């Protein structure tokens, strides 16, 4: 019946009287921020005309409210075309509200229902929005009034005046379903969406929320899926086409509704064509101050060609904004209102307005400013937009630190905008932007050295050399090629004496191979001229001596080394040089007696004129190697328990350097075998005439390192035994050993032999007798 | 006779034509960048009446100048009251000077000569600065054309054909002095400072520089100390003072010369008036633009109070300047000029102007403005010169990024200057000055704990908690108290959904005993209110274990420890405690016979539905203990060869906490005693009648652990030993050893005992016969 487009209310109770004729609000419907509001107010207001909501029904901090009953009486059915957040029934942070008390409502279309953050809400727990909303499983409904302060007291179980009226299970607590402590919910047997009067009988389908007559889409009162001249209809046949999704409309009134930019395409009456399509009876673009903040903010304009308003833009945390960018903007060819950025510390370059072309700036920033351009910490290129594309009818154009954009071009863009005089100082200042940036030097020679760099660029010619002093040298180790003029390195170049012999400078104290930026810069009397910064490298040269050398030996033929690399590579290190040698034992454990002066075993490895002028002018034993490309190494193959000396060198690309660096040593030594030290065989014994017996055993086949000396235990049958210490030389005098001045009986007699590791292995006892 | 004030010519030699009447240049005379000139136009150029320059005479890169003999064929005395850079003659960079030629030059008063970087400028060796000079030592003449070049023809040594003259010593190079090729030196047989004239007398003291009178003050042709109506003076008795230290003056004419700040203390007609004096014929200040860049540069206005110019404060590199600052500028009332402020990190403040009352402005920043205050990264208070003492009479106000600083106190200042309307914005800019930073929050609980901070602020009344929404609170680690909001750590606060108990926050994951400066701040629904930040320090708790304990012996009854201190100390440690304790030997070695089963011995150890609503509303044993406060430990007292426990505890000011960290242990060894192992006494021998002896010897007193085994060598006297292992319970069997069936003869025996240590000493030989 109504048009009632989309109305928020704040701040007063008066302002809630435009609602006094609405019928279908075709918009949201937002109540919010009634502070100054007793519960008499809205005692007294009611608007039982209103019957359906299109978008969304909000609600926010309206103070002296205390049910809805009155305010909305015979509200049925919210569409829920255009949702809130993804909700469309917005309860929030309202006191006195007792209940919801909406017991009109038929169904709500689509959206879920947020309701949280009441003081004093209860009578929640006895409504199913099962029979209301399609899919109830998105609702949010916390925060209330606890469940046990409330008493839900309704004409059902409880003893109340009311008649009780039917149940329906919602999530297995089948109990009653009471709007109030009076209304309470209809329920009527019939499938899901026919709506029912109140007489319990449920009408044609296309009716929602109610009806009059059985089976009549005249009698509806909301249509299901679109309305006509007072009837339900599934679509819109003869003539007209849906607007807003919940109507037929003629064309001619949806263009007078309209009223350039409308569509009708695909049988609706669009405010806006979509992407791709023109304006057709059978793109410009909208929007009041549009703050793009990021690139998931600049989506919103793709294909936008006429803008009618204002961007704002704030970039700060992108990289490579610039495709992104021009993939959505670039087609714009006339922003009405003003352009303005701020802190735009992402963007890099305005490149991306290509075919922007006219700014009439009906919208300006406050002081007539049209184009505000402040605080862009890296802008070099302002984009190609310029040279007599750009007119500017009616503002002024403020331009502030692009330090990284000299004036020039804030120059070119205003001679090519047409107008020069219409600013002045504080808008296009200097000294205020392109503080951080021509005649250009030209390096002619550079000599790269080990640790030293020799530079000469080119000479002045004596009609440009009148003004002319000495020169700066900056330069600085940057090991990337993305350093650029403000810790750079200085140095002052005194100009050679002669109308030849080009400057030149010389910097020494150079770590080899490592790159540096330098640029030289004129002092040129007044106040001029430099040269583009070049990255030098200087020549490589042999590393240093590898750090912490450390070994260990797992097993009996191996040996795991690890150490730590150099501390300068002076060039990329490509593998290490590891060779290790056998080392024989000395000769002093072949020759001394063992058997006394015993000797410790050694364990295996286990782990200022010029400046002045200018300022007051301005005013067994084998050598074997490997290559390990990695940091740790190990040595297979290696004979048990024996010295290794290893040699560690570091290499990087020295083919034509003096060579690797110098080598570190560290002595190792594997762990011994276990039954190396065996005696092999068994021992032989003989007799003699002369009260006496000889003993022989053969030597241990591989022994670790040397055997010392040779221990023999014996003893007569039953008591203790008596062992005895043979040294090599004396094993060696006559093969074996000899026990003389025996008394008769039987014995039993063991030899083991010691080596350099340790104790050996006792052999098969040999029993012998002496009569 | 003429005044001729001081010169700088440049550009052109037609401006040289402004000395044709000059005799006496008071004041420095330059010249200087004459490029467009060749060699005939200074040919025909002279000026002969000059004869005296006070200050100095500069000469600096003056194209096609081959001799000064015509230009300056009277110069005679240089005066040097005020020194170019501490010198007086300076000749720099000019080219196609052959010579210097000043042949009536007679002395340089005062300053030293600079003469370098000539490309083809010789005859300097045959000038001797002695007699020009009162001390020739500051002379700096190199860098000139190689002395080998150009030949020192005069008409001296070489064949010339002008007369000769006599020769001086300067630097015990006694050789002939010639100023040029055919004029030379002119020396006279008297006292140092005695003008001669062309005769070869030496007239009065007074003259200098020549004379035409023997003793005649009247005839001389520059006075020497006071110049007086065309005679030479010691003072000015009569009714005149000096003026520039060269003449006498009455105090009417120089008065006229000086025309208000004229001074005649000291009997000298001053322009100005020294410090703490007034003008008298018995403080104000004159600059152009005076650059203030450091403190050393704002010495010059020491008590200067009327300051006709303009300043320009750039500073950088200082810190707490105030007082300093202070110290000079302060009696300032008038600035005439402008204010000029830029890049001024090191200022913070502006308070050094107390007395500043007013600007009248004559000279002002190009583009009508006189008070310039630009890119002071942090400026806060902007002084106290306001509340009516300011008044600026013509000019506009520029203030720009004082981001410490609030508008407040520009509009403050904008107001107390009488004037409101002038500027606009892009001047006072909003969103320009002041971004960095009025209702306060107020804590009003705040519970710290070991890793936990709960924190509870003022509860907003009900009038004033309409417009409120969640609050945010920013918290980070801050060692020191100087942290300031723009790393803040952030947190929203839903409000609580009551009129009481107060929002407050809970911090968790905090690091025990840290500072955290934590502010609150309100969301206040539009675009306003925060809390001032305050610092709170968590509780202490037990610190960590010690890490990287390690430990040597490097003698037999001491122990060094050192570690390194734990990772986190939760707290301040204040010592470690250290316990020791003495480890028993285990009661294996004291039951197993070592005669075989040998065993190793030990070694000594040695080394968001709320957000997006704001937004859409915005739109044997004992335990010892010692404690050490550094890291490094030492035990002493300790036994010799003996296994010990160390623990180690890091603690803190764990009086009331749970205690000290947890124990880190360690096991070490003392080193074995040298002579411990030694058998005491001598060992003793008898005999048995059946073929038998017996060896008995005592225990060491205090073996290095235990004693293993003894080890007896025994022979026949001539031949080899056979020696003989004893394990402890043989020896303890019958107290010693027993040697049976052995053959007649005697013998020599001894003994050795063997510990845990290594092997012990072999004792004294004892010789027993057998028979």
């Amino acid at each position: 019946v109504e048009v009632c487009p989309s109305l928020d209310i704040r701040s007063e109770v008066a302002e809630l009287r435009q609602l006094e004729n609405c019928s279908v609000v075709e918009g949201h419907l937002q109540i919010l921020l009634m502070f100054t509001a007793t519960g008499e107010d809205f005692r007294g207001l009611s608007f039982p005309r209103l019957t359906q909501v299109t978008d969304y029904l909000l609600l926010f901090r309206v103070y002296g409210l205390e049910s809805l009953r009155d305010l909305f009486p015979n509200l049925a059915v919210i569409r829920g075309t255009r949702l809130f957040l993804g909700y469309a029934l917005v309860i929030f942070e309202m006191p006195h509200l007792r209940d919801v008390a909406l017991p009109a409502l038929g169904a709500v279309l689509r959206g879920a229902v947020r309701v949280e953050k009441n003081q004093e809400l209860c009578h929640l727990s006895t409504i199913d929005w099962g029979l209301l909303q399609p899919a109830p499983g998105a609702n949010h409904i916390v925060g209330n009034k606890l469940g046990e302060e409330c008493a839900d007291v309704c004409p059902g179980v409880l003893g109340a005046a009311g008649e009780p009226c039917a149940k329906t299970t919602f999530s297995g607590h089948t109990d009653y379903r009471c709007w109030t402590s009076s209304h309470c919910q209809r329920v009527c047997p019939c499938p899901h969406g026919m709506a029912c009067t109140a007489r319990g009988e449920c009408c044609h389908t296309e009716c929602l929320g109610g009806c009059s007559q059985p089976e009549d889409p005249r009698a509806c009162v909301a249509c299901r899926h679109l309305y006509f001249q007072g009837a339900c209809l599934w679509a819109c046949p003869p003539g007209t086409y849906q607007y807003e999704s919940w109507r037929c409309v003629t064309a001619e009134r949806c263009a007078s509704l309209h009223s350039s930019t409308f569509g009708i395409h695909q049988g609706s009456c669009l405010a806006q064509c979509p992407s791709g399509f023109t304006r057709n009876s059978s793109k410009e673009c909208k929007v009041g101050t549009k703050t793009i903040d990021s690139i998931q903010a600049a989506q919103d304009l793709v294909g936008c060609t006429h803008v009618e308003g204002s961007l704002i833009l704030n970039l700060r945390q992108g990289y490579n904004l610039e495709p992104q960018l021009q993939h959505s903007l670039g087609l714009v060819e006339t922003i009405t209102g003003f352009l303005k950025i701020k802190h735009s510390f992402a963007l890099v370059s305005l490149g991306f307005f290509k075919n922007l072309k006219l700014i009439r700036g009906d919208a300006m920033v406050d002081g007539n400013y049209t184009l505000y351009v402040l605080d862009n910490q890296n802008l070099q290129q302002l984009g190609s937009w310029v040279a007599a594309g750009l007119t500017i009818p009616v503002g002024k154009i403020y331009f502030a630190f692009n330090p990284r954009l000299c004036l020039e071009h804030i120059y070119r863009l205003e001679e090519v905008t047409g107008t020069r005089g219409r600013q002045n100082k504080a808008e296009i200042n200097p000294r205020t932007n392109g503080d951080r940036a021509t005649r250009t030097l030209r390096f002619v020679s550079n000599v790269t050295e080990a640790d030293r760099i020799l530079l000469r660029w080119e000479r002045y010619e004596p009609l440009e050399a009148r003004d002319l002093l000495s020169f700066i040298v900056y330069y600085k180790e940057s090991p990337f090629q993305n350093a650029t003029e403000h810790s750079w390195n200085l140095l002052d170049v005194e100009l050679p004496l002669s109308r030849t012999q080009e400057p030149g400078v010389t910097l020494a104290s150079l770590k080899p191979w490592t790159q540096y930026a330098v640029f030289v810069r004129a002092i040129t009397l007044t106040t001029g001229a430099q040269s583009p910064i070049v990255y030098l490298r200087t020549l490589p040269a042999a590393p240093t001596v590898p750090q912490d050398v450390i070994s260990t030996s797992n097993s009996s033929s191996h040996l795991l080394v690890r150490w730590k690399p150099p501390t300068q590579r002076n060039g990329n290190l490509t593998y290490y040089l590891v060779l290790w040698q056998r080392l024989a034992e000395d000769g002093d454990l072949y020759l001394n007696d063992y058997c006394h002066r015993g000797l410790r075993l050694p364990t295996s490895n286990n782990d200022s004129f010029q400046k002045k002028f200018e300022n007051f002018l301005h005013n067994d034993f084998e050598i074997q190697e490997d290559k390990v490309p990695r940091e740790r190494a190990v040595l297979s193959g290696l004979r048990h328990f024996t010295e290794y000396r290893i040699d560690i060198h570091a290499c990087n690309h020295a083919a034509h350097t003096v060579g690797c660096s110098a080598a570190t040593f560290v002595f190792a030594r594997t762990m011994p075998h276990r039954e190396a030290d065996g005696i092999p065989g068994k021992v032989a014994w003989e007799a003699s005439s002369k009260n006496s017996v000889l003993l022989r055993w053969l030597e241990p086949p591989d022994p670790n390192g040397l055997i010392l000396k040779y221990e023999i235990k014996y003893r007569r049958l039953g008591e203790e035994a008596t062992v005895l210490c043979v040294s090599r030389l004396r094993y060696a005098k006559f093969g074996g050993v000899h026990l003389a001045l025996l008394p008769p009986g039987n014995y039993s007699a063991r030899v083991r032999a010691t080596s350099l590791a340790g104790n050996g292995s006792w052999t098969d006892s040999v029993a012998f007798y002496i009569l």
